[PDB]
């Protein structure tokens, strides 16, 4: 069921380099599927461009590990 | 109605420096007011911080000359 895999999600987000936390994330199932929406934190002094680069970074990774999400939305907030 | 309305929002987001372009733009009437979405372009290098500077520029500057809006959200995204 869906926590677990919210875990799955976070945790998987939490090791990609320069992700400061996950600050939202927003998970539901189309049927079997997983489609989910999420917000990483990041550097405020990163570049927007590094910023967005993290973030594939974040969506690649996530995809990976959990086969079952086959929708994955990641946009980016400063934090600290 | 409306169209005049985005118009406005459009044009006044674009005089807001550091904007490069109104990538994204939805709109909607609760009753007299509006609410509205938008995206910014913004330089890549830019940092994140940077990036937040210009959308609360953006969003003080619409609010400010389109007074029926009581809802404004403005997120960036890198172009050029």
């Amino acid at each position: 069921h869906m926590e677990a895999v919210q875990n799955r999600i976070v945790e998987a987000a939490e090791r990609v380099p320069g992700v400061r936390g996950v600050i939202h994330l927003r998970a539901r199932y189309v049927g079997q599927d997983i489609w989910a929406d999420m917000i990483i934190g990041v550097d405020p002094e990163n570049t927007v461009e590094q910023a967005a680069e993290i973030c594939e970074a974040v969506q690649a990774a996530v995809c990976g590990k959990i086969r079952r999400i086959e929708s994955l939305h990641v946009s980016a907030e400063a934090r600290e």
